[PDB]
């Protein structure tokens, strides 16, 4: 069959195609929580933000999953997506702890598929995985970890007004 | 009479004109608001000049269905303005509870006229009212509540520090 | 009660208050003389400017006497208002002679305020009138009276033609 | 058939080649006027000019509903050009006076068709009249009412000086 | 529970959180049309450009009916998202007859919207999908259209060079 | 009569009107031309902006003549336009073949008027034909020559290719 494909595994293709499913679903959920803090009883403009950017970020990570796969020679095939864990995050907090649960579960996988690469001899895909994708996801839980400590720390015996300051003081808004 | 009228109902006229009065009504009513935000005990800079803002959009919105009345061929008649319903206006709280009842009026005013409008076969009022007025009318209330929210989360057992922070964080000053 | 209040008299509190509602009374005149200028039958653009512009002036003046009134330490205080005098204002002559009847009922409350003032010893309130109403009302009138003259010589056995003219060479128009 | 073409009625397809017909006509009405006024005998360069500008603004009209027509899935039917109505258009006063009644028709016209598209539930029709040309004629005819009276009030006695002064001093020439 | 939602149907509501999903369905599906075309055995620059492009535009467009279901004091609901129809899309004019009939799907999609909005006398609903995706939609099938005509054009009795000049020379590329 | 009118005849005169009416028939040849290639089952979009060119051309050339008929002391008389000889016009072959017909037409009817010009020694009419019509005209035929000669080395046993390749790569198009 394919031209140009060399040294690319029927395991890494297929696993590539899995991650993309996992990449989409995750950009799904911070569609979902973007939209959430955007709600009239909600309304925190920078938590919104915060998750619509991830949302966009996510969705670009699985593009370019998807054209390194064309750029090896394998074939991009699509799932179904399940919609998000939640249709209501309850407050930031809740939403951080969600996300930072999630961007593990990414990061476990990028792992995985590392593992896989390196039994397979594939140094692209290891090297891909370096240069795109570990890194990005230690630097993301990094600043949600940072995020984390600051809620938590705000939220005393005055919740309401921390969660304001929060996303008034840290997160970025208009 | 009317050398230019066509189409225009004596219906639509008249629930044009009173339309002014509604709105020059609400003028008058952020005017207050303003003033009383500007109180030395009261102090709120970014809540008077909130309300200020709203006095002078709820003015220009009589002056284009103004416009529109002689656009059409329609003869403006203008009525005694009542004074607003309250002399001093309470807490932030209270003040933007009352602006949310006044903007929901206003809009409900609006949504009435395109019923008449509709029944008339006038395409023209109706279009006009869904260019310059519905959407101006729902983002407007959906800030009002946006707003709403975040003084109420403040609240929480300082009521005073929370009213202060809302007008330094989230409203407009110098 | 205020914190601020000094050499304030309740006297001059009131009368600023109703000045106010003088002031407020003549803008809504001058944007009714305004519209009439703009209906299709009249359509002297020139002199609907010439009053849409003094409905502005007007509101500003009442606008500065309100943050006066707060910087005093005194209360804001709006009653109705009622509806201009006529719905149909005749010709530019008849226009003009109502505006400067106007002006010189708003020039007589301002020099009646000031004799309050003066009486009351009040030599800020005395001020204020002398460096932000008195000289303004005197050119207003002027502009008038030079208007009137104008007018009036036009008239001759042509008055349409004379009072195209005037809105034509003298009033500022697109 | 078309491979583009819903939600379009055969009635709407036949009545905006119908109303494609009404515009250029109106054009070639227009075309008619403005080289009347060009005549020597006529000199009237102001009324040429805003003849002639009519011409194109109608010219244009044809062509964005013909655009539409193919946007649709319509199909363009062009009908023979009835001449104008009259070979010589009189004073300023009885062209002006047969302009409007032309727009009145074109608006007639409109609003016809925007009752079929709302019957046969085709928005996209409406509102593209709504957005194009229902306020665009509701302005050209408030534009010429005003030009009516100020030619009205300036016949008098004196009805060459008034044409000549209408021309010079409210329409655009160089 | 809603203190902005005013005259918004429960029926709307759940008929906009339906249109999203199709919208981001829509958009799904274009990403497999964009990285099809981008495979090393099918590689036309063009048709990926294209395809790409409209899986942006769908998915701005379910962003715009979600900020508007927040701005209305609706609740977005997110279910779960199905795979595209297809794995691999055969040639140019296959895919762009899946890409026509996907549209005509979203625009009658819309067209119901508009009336379940209309008979719930809900105009801002109406005018929303009138201003941002009637003629959008109406301009894209235009479009797609033109495109069909060409490439059936090119086909004659030799395939592959016409699918190759129409990405060449219709569609954009680098 | 006349004031200004020097050696015009009014065979001249005559001739110049009906020499209008042409023109104006063959602008209305070109706009439908011109929107039967915009169609989306023709789209040939460098053919539609051809002929949507000659339409503004060909009323240009009116405006001359009647312009210079206003010069000369005649009198401008429109009669009906009739509608274009074809409601679809084939490819783009027969489009081109159609339109040198047109041109040779218009062509003769110039050659014609110079004729009778000549014979009532009216150099103003000659040299105005010749400064501003007939190298136009010859500069137009040789054009459309040059067009038709490259589409029929095109048709070939391949139409639609030749037809698509004309369109791309000799006709002006975005
Ligand atoms: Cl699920
Ligand atoms: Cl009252
Ligand atoms: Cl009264
Ligand atoms: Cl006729
Ligand atoms: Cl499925
Ligand atoms: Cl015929």
């Amino acid at each position: 069959s394919s031209q140009i494909r060399q040294n690319y595994s029927t395991e890494v293709e297929a696993a590539v195609n899995r991650l993309v499913n996992l990449y989409l679903r995750a950009s799904y959920t911070y569609l979902s929580l973007g939209f959430y803090f955007d709600r009239d009883d909600v309304a925190l403009e920078g938590v919104c933000h915060f998750f619509r950017e991830l949302a966009e970020e996510k969705r670009e990570g699985a593009e370019r999953l998807l054209k390194m796969q064309n750029q090896r020679g394998g074939r991009a095939l699509f799932q179904d997506l399940q919609k998000p864990s939640q249709d209501e995050w309850g407050t930031t907090l809740d939403a951080m702890k969600a996300a930072i649960v999630l961007e593990k579960s990414l990061n476990q996988a990028l792992l995985d598929l590392h593992v896989l690469g390196s039994a397979q001899a594939d140094p692209h895909l290891c090297d891909f995985l370096e240069s795109h994708f570990l890194d990005e996801e230690v630097k993301l839980i990094k600043k949600m970890g940072d995020h984390l400590t600051n809620i938590q720390r705000l939220v005393g015996s005055q919740a309401g007004l921390g969660e304001y300051l929060f996303e008034r003081l840290t997160l970025k808004h208009d």
